[PDB]
RNA sequence: UUACUGCACAGGUGACGA
DNA sequence: TCGTCACCTGAGCAGTAAC
């Protein structure tokens, strides 16, 4: 009953004796900081600057001389240990600092990956990918009580194209329309230039630039990215240029896979253990064990989560494992009910394209047959519907027109629509040319726009997935489908909630952020949705129609008290029963509107009930990672010596950090793709302090139910859904604001129980 | 824009303080 | 205005679909 940590307890003294004094106007710090630099360290803390000694001699300084207790305080000397583990590693200059972040000296995988795949260019030697460290002292609590402080390894891989843009150029690679970024980047000063025009002298001529329009080719560089690395690659030596990829990702399994990176996590540890810490000239500090949660002694610091259970009834009978197994056995949760057993469904495609989508078509509708044994039944079948009638909607319009292609859609909608009667949905095939046009000529959100505003939800896909190979069109079909019949107001699945209190609501806020350009300063949207616990199930509620980034306080109260208030209708809550609200987003509320949803929610339920309420951020990038070291992994595809998942753990595995965080297992071997995907971050579930309900590991138990609650695909999400369909909606509408001729009128009529943002 | 995985780079940004 | 600790979102990339 064990999962170790990618951490190391630091072993520090009790207490550290300090001088302090009041200093309200946090200004003056920087400069005192470089004053008093290298004789002490300093930290500015609840209106007041501590300084701790670190070398013997002047300047002088005037303050209270008290003792911090480790145990009671330990962010003095997690802070000072920022500075201390680089002094501790003084031959690796620091890319960054708090963490200290820095790179392998030796390691450089393109050379090793070329060599590997038997490539070679002239330039390869100045595309590097070299493994880069951090140092993350953390303050964790084995026990409640009781704090440490430990230092979190993690270990990515820096991406770096350092060739001269000339000697790019030269080299035959058309740079039109790249990013480049600043070789140097002054104190707090923006890395990315622009796109590059062309070269003139020494000179690169930007557009989309951020500052000046024009740059010497000796201060810039190509961005990093991906995009850039593929598109300098792949003219350098395609189309083997996959290859080089695929040894590279080979080389950076042997630093990110499961036992490997436990290794470079010991290794870390016995040279940082190899010696005492420097903390000052006279007190030090120790890496001590790698940082475990058990469940062995005092400590209650892992436990399982029971499997989710996907289910496609109200008696419970109906439930499974995994969603399709339960869809294909049973069919959706509410086929009993299901109001529309014979849709009609437009569906709107460029003319050429007219025996491509028919076949794609005849697929979904009627199932690809006892062969593809991931899609035998069709839709039709699946659903437990009646029939489907398609509308057929050519468009006259070739992938080549870039202008007006977004036009040609809409008019034939119309054209259509105005003789065809009612349809309920619209399936809109788009060339993968149109897909990510700017928004006013992108005809994916223009018929987006257009048949919403009708009323009429709809499932677009690009050519590309109209042509998928049979064995990939299945998988394909089953998510097509889950969001088709979603739109077409179905419920295909819940999941399993044990009937605890009188009634459970769940809000979940999810941030958009969109610009046309990357020069163009990104604008905030959102988006809320709502889940309620019913008996046996967790059920979808209904959703935002407003995106609105300011008062979006007011729009989280507004939805929770509305909400409340039906439920009690509905429920006809006794006295004395209890009501939980919880809420869900990537990012913490401020402690004010907490508070003001507190008070509103509260005041809205009445003194009859019994109120608790949680408020949770789920966090992706966090310094933390969980390794079983029981867990032997599975086979990549059978039957093969190679392992995908080794050291993984479970899915559901919950570990506790401190009193109001915990680790969530997610991604188990199973559902890990490839031998050489890394070792999973867990996510980092925490609870705000001003929460009355106070009980993370259940909050992070009903996080990971909500991840298998997504009805856009048969796997599970990276977020709980409270969160995910609020992302999708806030991009969406914030997009839609923008359309000419878009009207929201519909989306809380013909549109209110459709989830049409899937 | 069937999706999942989330890499890489960029933009920065949030919460808490006084 | 600031200090301090922390990490979220968009773009484009590439491989795979929980028995
Ligand atoms: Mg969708
Ligand atoms: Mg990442």
């Amino acid at each position: 009953r064990q999962l170790v940590s990618n951490g190391f307890e630091v072993n520090l003294p009790d207490q550290v004796e300090v001088i302090v004094r009041d200093l309200p106007d946090p200004s003056k710090v920087k400069e005192e900081r470089t004053r008093l630099m290298g004789y002490w360290f300093v930290h500015w803390f609840d209106g007041k600057l501590f300084h701790l000694r670190i070398k013997a001699g002047g300047p002088n300084v005037d303050g209270e001389h008290r003792a911090i207790r480790t145990a009671e305080h330990p962010w003095l000397l997690r802070a000072r240990l920022d500075d201390a583990l680089e002094e501790a590693l003084p031959k690796y200059a620091a890319v960054k600092k708090r963490p200290f972040t820095f790179l392998a000296q030796k390691d450089e995988l393109i050379d090793a990956a070329a060599t590997a795949a038997g490539l070679s260019h002239r330039l390869l030697n100045s595309f590097k990918v070299i493994p880069r460290f951090a140092l993350s002292p953390k303050i964790y609590e084995p026990v409640d009580g009781t704090t440490r402080v430990g230092v979190f390894v993690t270990i990515g891989m820096r991406y770096d194209i350092e060739a001269s843009l000339r000697d790019l150029l030269e080299a035959g690679i058309d740079l039109r329309g790249m990013y480049v970024v600043r070789r140097k980047r002054q104190p707090g000063e923006r890395g990315l230039l622009g796109r590059v025009r062309a070269i003139s002298d020494d000179m690169v001529q930007l557009f989309e630039e951020t500052d000046l329009a024009s740059v010497n080719v000796n201060d810039a560089k190509l961005e990093g990215s991906k995009e850039n690395f593929t598109r300098c690659l792949s003219a350098l030596l395609g189309h083997n240029y996959k290859k080089l990829l695929n040894a590279l990702d080979d080389q950076e399994a042997g630093y990110r896979t499961g036992p490997r990176f436990d290794d470079a996590v010991r290794r870390m540890g016995e040279f940082l253990a190899k010696k005492p810490i420097r903390l000052a000239d006279n007190i030090n500090a120790q890496v001590g064990d790698r940082i475990v949660f058990s469940n062995e002694g005092q400590a209650r610091n892992v436990r399982l989560a029971p499997k989710v259970e996907y289910v496609f009834d109200r008696t419970g009978a109906k439930s499974a494992e995994y969603a399709w197994r339960g869809l294909s056995q049973f069919g959706p949760f509410d086929r009993p009910s299901f109001a529309n057993r014979s849709p009609r469904i437009l569906v709107v495609y460029p003319s050429s394209t007219q025996g491509k989508v028919e076949n794609f078509l005849s697929a979904f509708r009627d199932g690809m047959g006892s062969n593809y044994s991931g899609f035998s039944k069709g839709f039709v079948d699946l659903m437990g519907l009646t029939k489907v009638e398609f509308v057929m909607c050519p468009v006259e319009v070739s992938s080549a027109d870039r202008n007006g292609a977004h036009t040609k859609y809409n008019s034939a909608i119309e054209d259509k629509l105005a003789g065809a009667g009612e349809v309920h949905a619209g399936i809109v095939v788009l060339f993968e040319d149109h897909a990510r046009l700017p928004d006013d000529r992108n005809p994916y959100i223009h018929t987006k726009s257009l048949l919403l505003t009708l009323g009429v939800p709809t499932q677009q896909v690009r050519m590309p997935t109209v042509l998928l190979e049979p064995k990939s069109l299945q998988y394909t079909l089953q998510n097509f489908s889950i969001a088709t019949y979603a739109k077409l107001n179905g419920t295909p699945w819940t999941v399993n909630h044990d009937k605890a209190i009188n009634d459970e609501l769940v809000v979940g806020m999810g941030l958009a952020e969109l610009s046309g350009s990357r020069t163009e300063k990104r604008q905030r949207f959102v988006g809320i949705t709502t889940v309620f616990a019913g008996d046996g199930s967790y059920l979808l509620g209904n959703v935002s129609k407003e995106c609105e980034y300011e008062g979006y306080s007011d729009a989280i109260r507004e939805s929770m008290t509305g909400i409340l208030r039906e439920l009690k209708k509905r429920n006809n809550w006794r006295p004395g029963d209890t009501v939980r609200v919880v809420f869900h987003a990537h990012r913490p509320l401020k402690r004010v509107d907490v508070a003001s949803i507190v008070f509103e929610c509260t005041r809205e339920i009445g003194s009859d009930q019994n109120i608790q309420m949680a408020f949770v951020t789920v966090s992706h990038d966090h310094p933390f990672v969980l390794i079983d070291r029981s867990e032997r992994g599975l086979e990549a595809y059978k039957g093969s010596t190679a392992r995908k998942g080794v050291f993984a753990p479970p899915r559901g595995a919950i570990s506790r950090v401190g009193r109001l965080t915990r680790l969530l297992a997610v991604n188990s071997p199973q559902l890990i793709k490839r031998a050489n995907t890394p070792l999973p971050t867990p996510l980092l579930v925490s609870l705000h302090p001003d929460s009355t309900f106070k009980d993370v590991d259940y909050l992070a138990e009903q996080a990971l139910k909500f991840t298998s609650l997504s009805w856009r695909s048969t796997l599970p999400a990276a977020t709980p859904v409270t969160i995910f369909y609020s992302e999708r909606i806030a991009e969406l509408l914030g997009r839609l604001k923008s359309i000419p001729n878009w009207s929201s009128a519909n989306l809380n009529i013909k549109l209110k129980w459709s989830r049409w943002f899937l």
